[PDB]
């Protein structure tokens, strides 16, 4: 039996830890065959200056930037398998540097010793099913060798994310725009907009979090514009809201309202797209950024082709943890511990989960959701169960921090679910903490 | 019948099209065509667009124009043979035309011939597989309207996509803590951006000098070209330094292989591209680096693994639209049985000639001139309207000196049309100080 897994991010550490947990216990696991783009693992983790285009003109992949610490609480994303105190034997503040998480992250990754099944440098061109023979064909470009090669697959695990090909509007007037224009995706180093006015547009994944890094680091001025919901989070002095973007000219931008602004920079926070070109229409899922895409046997399968799965796919409330849930169910899948209903059966199933996500209006619902839905793949294999309410739960004052003082939240503490140890104060205010390095973060004063 | 898949609609395959076209105008039977563009519109590198690393629809941005580009060469140069200057304008118009007049000028050709029909626009090219058993090529192709991923299939193919679009970046010591933009000259935009700031400019690619010349004109603080090459000749303004090659980067500062340090604002990697051709294998993919003879092509134009794929436009670019046509009009004749191929071992001994003769290319006339009898030699076997290549030629050496006088006023300069022999007007503003780009002030 021969496994793909497309990309090393933490979906495909996943999965390869899934595979070397079962060996680990004593089960004969299949060949394992990980193809990376990147020159290391670490996916979204492994940070670049680079931008657009890598060095083998292939799509920059990392979309994070300096400066950039944990988005939500460390004790929700905290490993179900490996502790923050097992790993750094000191308790430390709940929302670590990019850096800090890093090494948490391959920590254990390197415990369990799966880089020796991954290519890296080596870019999946297509995949392919065989009708004849049941099988897969991987094409894969090795830039290393700038050589172009197939091998044949039975499964094929895609882990290569949905959080790095831009959605990038385009707004009447940018062609004059004297300014600089950018979507998240390209954003690196928030000195780079120092004593500069720049206009935000959007609302997704970091769009509040991109705004507050160019605020700490001396951004004369922000201006957020969205067409979701306004949460009614308590801005700076330097802030302003506006109605959302209908134009712009050499060096202002035009709001609904009729106002408008100079300004020097607009980076669009407006998204991304499940875009797989190395996938023709029999596996390729299309979708938009959801708690529930279909087409997903446990949000997990593909259903026009069982052999074909998707890690990571889902809107990211919950991450790592979910992951591998996710990873546990797959495996066991392939492995034949697992028989997998018909295609009427699943599509049908998948509905009753579609039915359900559309019901959802608050955040602790979809919290609540998904946590459901991780409890239930957790439920079918050997995967150690964790707090999933109490890690809700968590997740919910964070949500509350946020509202009482968005720019002040990351100073606030939580215990973990793993160990119970409630977390320190961290010695620098995050406003103050302009130094992004783990070694800064680990000690003091 | 027979159909032919055309990728790319730049010059290359505007031109593969016109050439198809004007065949049919004298009344021959055509092969159906199909031409696929990723983009909106036609025009290859001279469609701009204000969007860098990835567009609309998640493919990679292709263009690497900027705003306020005008023409490196005299128009004269590179005006169509049976599509004229004074045709499209006219009337008389200066020698170095800003993008938007040459992209006017090129879209004008293809207009008229009524080929937009042919065209499958915001359509990206996936993969091409020759399949033995059939003779026939599968293409894979992604419509970003519809959405959809379909596969047709074809003849011949011929690949104009370009090898200007996907760069070649190298790293330097320090880049991932460096303060400042880091960008290459393929993501270069807007000139404005640099107002005021110090900006450096690394290695000596097409652009370089000529990024240079915008940030400059455009405000720039100062400019440092530093580069490993041969300096390049050119007496440059008070706030521009030449160095010697960049070795580390600090947050603030670049060091340089003279021991010099400076602060820089932004750094520009003027560092090339690559022949980068994503949707085919091994067997069809043309290798090289940039140069005026790439191996494995017959004519500079033939694949001689597989004889029923063509690349146009593959070769670095002293002649530019001429070149495409000649390439066109000879791909064609091949595909419409007009010109049979010698043997595989034959075509490989005629392009070893062609390539031993490009490596005792030891100036830059020479390299033009070579070129120049490259088209002459295209042109020779087809009924493109042949046209005076050694007077081209010496429109070339006047443009190499009026740049070695003086750099920032080469674009100055008037030429002689060798299509209508019309003698350029001096335009109303000199290059300097015109700041305005648009086709309407520049044909005022
Ligand atoms: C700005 C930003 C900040 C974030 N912050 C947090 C946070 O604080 N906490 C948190 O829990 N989550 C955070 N995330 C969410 C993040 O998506 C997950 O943490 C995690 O990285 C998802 O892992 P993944 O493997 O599914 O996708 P990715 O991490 O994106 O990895 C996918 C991998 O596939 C590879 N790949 C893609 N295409 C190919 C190809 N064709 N061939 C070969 N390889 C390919 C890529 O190189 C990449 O390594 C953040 C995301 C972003 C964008
Ligand atoms: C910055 C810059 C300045 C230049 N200035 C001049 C100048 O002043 N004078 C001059 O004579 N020449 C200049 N050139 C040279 C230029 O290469 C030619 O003028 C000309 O554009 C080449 O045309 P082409 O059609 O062969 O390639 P391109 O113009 O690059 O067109 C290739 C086309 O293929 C399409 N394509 C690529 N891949 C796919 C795919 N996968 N699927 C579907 N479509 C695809 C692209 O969208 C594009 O339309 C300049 C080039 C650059 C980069």
């Amino acid at each position: 039996t021969r496994i793909a897994i497309l990309g090393a991010g933490p979906s495909g550490m996943a999965q390869l830890r899934a595979f070397q947990s079962a060996q680990e216990k004593g089960a004969e696991i299949p060949e394992l065959v990980c193809f990376e783009k990147q020159a290391d693992w670490g996916g979204q983790w492994n940070y670049t200056w680079r931008t657009g285009l890598d060095e083998n003109g292939e799509p920059v992949h990392s979309s994070m930037y300096r400066y950039l610490w944990s988005n939500g609480p460390k004790e929700c994303l905290e490993f179900a398998d490996y502790t923050f105190d097992e790993h750094f034997g000191k308790p430390i503040a709940s929302y670590p540097p990019r850096e800090v998480l890093w090494d948490y992250i391959k920590g254990r990754v390197e415990k369990a010793g799966v880089r020796k099944y991954i290519r890296f440098n080596t870019a999946v061109r297509h995949v392919e099913f065989n009708e004849d023979s049941q099988t897969f064909t991987v094409t894969v470009q090795d830039h290393t060798t700038d050589t172009i090669y197939s091998e044949e697959f039975d499964y094929v695990v895609c882990c290569t994310g949905h959080f790095s090909t831009p959605y990038v509007p385009e707004f009447e007037g940018f062609e004059k725009f004297g300014g600089r224009i950018l979507h998240a995706h390209d954003f690196r180093d928030a000195l780079e907009f120092k004593d500069k006015t720049v206009l935000l547009v959007g609302s997704s994944y970091s769009a509040e979090d991109i705004g507050s890094q160019c605020y700490k680091y001396g951004a004369k001025k922000l201006i957020s514009c969205y067409r979701t919901a306004p949460m009614g989070y308590k801005w700076p002095e330097n802030w302003d809201e506006r109605p959302n973007l209908v134009r712009v000219d050499t060096e202002n931008a035009y709001f609904a309202d009729g106002s408008s602004e100079k300004v020097d920079a607009i980076i669009l926070c407006t998204g991304y797209i499940h875009h797989f070109p190395f996938l023709n229409d029999d596996l390729r899922l299309v979708t938009n950024n959801r708690l529930w895409p279909l087409n997903l046997y446990k949000g997990v399968v593909w259903e026009d082709n069982p052999k074909f799965f998707y890690i990571g796919m889902q809107d990211q409330w919950y991450s790592f943890n979910m992951f591998d849930a996710q990873a546990w169910y797959a495996r066991d899948v392939i492995m034949g511990r697992l028989p997998l209903p018909s295609k009427e059966e699943m599509k049908a199933d998948s509905m009753a989960w579609r039915e359900k996500e559309l019901t959802l209006v608050t955040a602790e619902e979809m919290y609540t959701y998904q946590g459901d839905y991780i409890q239930n793949l957790i439920d079918m294999t050997d995967y150690p169960s964790f707090d999933i309410p109490a890690t809700n739960k968590t997740f919910l004052e964070w949500k509350h921090h946020k509202k009482e003082n968005i720019m002040t939240f990351r100073d606030h503490s939580y215990r973990s679910l793993m160990t119970g140890t409630m977390a320190p104060k961290h010695h620098t205010p995050w406003i103050d903490a302009l130094d992004d390095s783990l070694e800064a973060y680990l000690s003091d004063k």
